């Protein structure tokens, strides 16, 4: 088996009300207090609260879903006021359609496709640090995000603001609990998910964070571009090495079902167009995040102490 190295028992130490999301009963206000003005790139809208003129974000939930609405609302409520976590303002329902929606603080996202082309080395350090603050917070609150990717990391580069959003895939970590491995987006799935290892933990988010770092400093996005679930692991093995994949599988007693490849040096991904983004310290932090062995990956708190972030601290 396996368990998390840092916040393993925090949900156990809390009231059952904290993590028993199925017993959670949201109070649904009236969505007609909100004017949905601009569809953002679930259907998500920039909106105005018509009573106080406040600019907000309204995310329309899938009505049919019951359990995942309860889970997302409870997690957002537990995480409210956490650093760089999107702030849930209200839970409302449309009068006509009775469809549930969530109201959030507004953030003006730049869109990573254009943003990642103009980021400096410092910016990447800066925003990775901001994102790690979010992850250490939510992990410390016993929650795995399980969908960390550029699309769920809002960045307002004008105001230098970051919000980790979209907690509809998030779950409470309980030691030895077996989780669905088909969470997250293909490109940001840790190998533990891809080899069907169900007793994963917060470190899954640390893999995803590493993919983001690699794509940003190397300007290859997504960094691990699998064509389907299977190929996703081959893409990873093409970098971390096929023989090292087996060593990981032999550990944790995991039965795999590719080719030969051998582990690449992170330095081999450097060329003229990303050399000014890559440093030895970025590559060392990267090597400690993008590791087969989920127990060896830095925790968010450990990653924040890495020399990579000294200039940001
Ligand atoms: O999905 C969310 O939680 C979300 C989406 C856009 C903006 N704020 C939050």
């Amino acid at each position: 088996g396996s368990r998390a190295r840092v916040y393993a028992e925090v949900n156990s130490l809390r009231s059952r009300e904290y993590w028993d999301y199925e017993a959670h009963v949201p109070s649904w206000g009236n969505q007609d207090d909100y004017q949905l003005v601009r569809k953002l790139g679930s259907e998500v809208f920039e909106a105005i609260n018509i009573t106080n003129n406040e600019r907000v974000v309204v995310k329309i939930l899938k009505p049919v879903k019951k359990k995942k609405i309860k889970r997302e609302v409870k997690i957002l409520e537990n995480l409210r006021g956490g650093t760089n976590i999107i702030k849930l303002i209200d839970t409302v329902k449309d009068p006509v359609s009775k469809t549930p929606a969530l109201v959030f603080e507004y953030i003006n996202n730049t869109d990573f496709k254009q943003l990642y082309q103009i980021l400096t080395d410092f910016d990447i350090r800066f925003y990775m640090y901001e994102l790690l603050k979010a992850l250490d917070y939510c992990h410390s609150k016993g929650i795995m995000h399980r969908d960390v990717k550029p699309h769920n990391v809002m960045i307002d580069h004008q105001q230098k603001k970051l919000r980790l959003i979209d907690w509809g895939l998030a779950e409470f970590y309980h030691p030895a609990q077996e989780y669905n491995v088909r969470v997250a987006s293909r490109y940001f799935k840790g190998p533990e998910l891809l080899v069907d290892y169900q007793m994963y933990d917060y470190s899954l988010d640390m893999w995803s964070l590493g993919c983001m770092l690699a794509s940003m400093i190397f300007r290859r996005e997504p960094f691990f571009h699998g064509q389907d679930n299977y190929d996703q692991l081959v893409r990873i093995a093409k970098v971390l090495g096929t023989e090292e994949l087996y060593g990981y599988l032999k550990k944790y007693h995991i039965d795999l079902d590719l080719g030969q490849h051998s582990r690449k040096r992170w330095e081999n991904f450097i060329h003229s167009e990303n050399r000014h983004l890559v440093s030895p310290e970025a590559l060392d932090l990267l090597d400690k995040l993008l590791r087969y062995d989920h127990q060896q990956r830095l925790t968010a708190k450990e990653a924040m102490e890495h020399p990579y972030f000294y200039p940001v601290v």
